[PDB]
């Protein structure tokens, strides 16, 4: 396991333009084009992303793609943060995967509000931080998926990914 497997689970593989959980268009391995509810304005975006004129659809290679710059764009939002970079520089390999998990769903102004669970994962309290994480829109709106994530904290193991 390593955090390219862990999103390409959790957010799956589309070619086409479609919606993600918020109603937002989104391609390939949970790239999100726009929250515009034009879809012209989010073919416009893939035009833009992927470098030529699209009909909407994309090959396999070309949404690797975006997903590779996409994990690099979730790290790099981490380490740019005043309140991420120490709590990532303190974690294990592993629970590094989780927070650029939670950064690449929903960006990293919205992880870097989280201030009193990213306490607790500097603390290493894994027990605490899980509840705390739970307490969140975060957890109610998608739940399997921050059940992962907050398991993935938790344990510092792949045990919440191990079956799928
Ligand atoms: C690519 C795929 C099918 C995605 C799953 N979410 C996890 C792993 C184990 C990596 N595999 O193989
Ligand atoms: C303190 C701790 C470990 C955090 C959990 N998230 C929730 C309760 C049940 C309150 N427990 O046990």
């Amino acid at each position: 396991m390593n955090i390219f497997e862990m999103l390409r689970y959790d957010e799956g593989l589309r070619l086409k333009i479609y919606k993600d959980t918020e109603g937002y268009y989104t391609i390939g391995i949970g790239h999100l084009l726009t929250k515009s509810p034009s879809l012209n304005a989010a073919k416009s975006e893939l035009d833009k992303a992927i470098g030529r004129n699209t009909n909407g659809v994309i090959t396999k290679d070309e949404a690797e793609k975006l997903f590779n710059q996409d994990v690099d764009a979730a790290v790099r939002g981490i380490l740019r943060n005043a309140k991420l970079k120490p709590i990532y520089d303190s974690l294990d390999a592993v629970r590094r995967a989780a927070l650029i998990n939670m950064v690449f769903q929903m960006g990293e102004t919205g992880v870097a509000g989280f201030t009193n669970s990213l306490r607790m994962l500097q603390q290493k309290r894994w027990d605490e931080a899980a509840y705390n994480l739970a307490k969140s829109r975060w957890y109610n709106q998608t739940p399997n998926r921050a059940k992962r994530v907050i398991t993935t904290f938790r344990t510092g193991t792949w045990d919440a990914y191990k079956n799928l």
